[PDB]
């Protein structure tokens, strides 16, 4: 029942229907250009939000609305090329999106010239967002309850494997990469400062009004209304939805998990989280 959803490779779970083992086996020797940009996330942590943000920053047609092209074609998923784009002929600087773990990266990323932006989010909101997204999307197995999906999640039996392993392998191996770390919650709290830090790390210059436009079009409620970024057509017509009521930009709030997890589930999660993360000095926000 569960083999047809996950493709395991070196202890990591790819989405089986979207990638083939040929491309996975080819990832190690993939040509990396010295100005490539990689958005690396664990699923449901702000991937397409960051796609939108980087598209607004790097493609002035998208920012000025002279071009009307979906953000997935600006920063396509490195391992999920659902639009069948020839990544080799895409113009530099290429932007890619990916959920792969540190040890599955193309060795060209270890030359530390291509840049990596790692976006993370508190794992309880990640859990609940993944729960709803799996209920909605056909490419994922349909979970029954919150308790059962939490078990499935802490077991790593989802696309992206175990959240703790993902974030740990990326952080505990910072120095193999030219990489920055930023949190969904920080982007939620100060969008403008986060955009500025992204531009600094990517050493991309922007005028002040351009940054105003980036913040304006990357805000949740405005981006949900932007069909170039809200992924509505992609999930309805290409990837397929079980119902037709849910959306990729569901709520986008921090702290919503408190309405789904009982105190017992939360405390068990906290024990696992402390065991896995007590040494990692990343700031974590859990509410508002
Ligand atoms: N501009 C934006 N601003 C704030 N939150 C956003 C956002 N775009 C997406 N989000 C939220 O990012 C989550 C999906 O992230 P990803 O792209 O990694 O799959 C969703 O969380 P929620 O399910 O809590 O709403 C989505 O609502
Ligand atoms: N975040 C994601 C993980 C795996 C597959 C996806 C497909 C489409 C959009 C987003 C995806």
């Amino acid at each position: 029942n569960k083999d047809e959803y996950l493709l395991n490779f070196k202890g990591y779970n790819f989405q089986k229907t979207l990638v083939k083992m040929e491309v996975v086996e080819n990832i190690e020797n993939y040509e990396i250009r010295d100005d490539d940009i990689f958005i690396v996330t664990y699923p449901k942590s702000g991937t397409i939000w960051t796609q939108q943000i980087l598209s607004l920053i790097y493609f002035e047609g998208h920012r000025n609305r002279t071009e009307n092209i979906e953000t997935i074609d600006r920063a396509p998923f490195f391992e999920y090329n659902i639009h069948k784009l020839d990544y080799a002929k895409m113009p530099s600087p290429r932007i890619f999106s990916s959920h792969i773990p540190y040890y599955l990266v193309p060795k060209g990323l270890k030359d530390k010239k291509a840049k990596i932006l790692y976006i993370y989010r508190n794992p309880k909101d990640v859990l609940i967002s993944y729960f709803h997204f799996s209920n909605l999307m056909l490419i994922f197995q349909n979970p029954d309850t919150v308790e059962s999906f939490m078990q499935t999640f802490l077991d790593g039996d989802v696309v992206g494997s175990l959240w703790f392993d993902h974030i740990r392998g990326w952080y505990e191996h910072r120095h193999d990469f030219n990489i920055m770390f930023m949190s969904f919650e920080d982007m939620k709290k100060d969008l403008r400062s986060s955009v500025l830090k992204i531009c600094s790390f990517l050493e991309k210059e922007l005028s002040e009004e351009d940054v105003d436009a980036v913040v304006r079009q990357a805000t949740f409620q405005k981006m949900k209304a932007d069909p170039r970024a809200n992924y509505e057509h992609i999930i309805k017509d290409e990837l397929g939805t079980r119902n037709e009521m849910g959306s990729f930009l569901r709520k986008g709030v921090v702290g919503a998990w408190k309405h789904y997890l009982t105190v017992d589930q939360s405390e068990r999660f906290d024990k696992i989280f402390h065991r896995n993360m007590k040494n990692i000095p990343l700031k974590f926000i859990w509410d508002i």
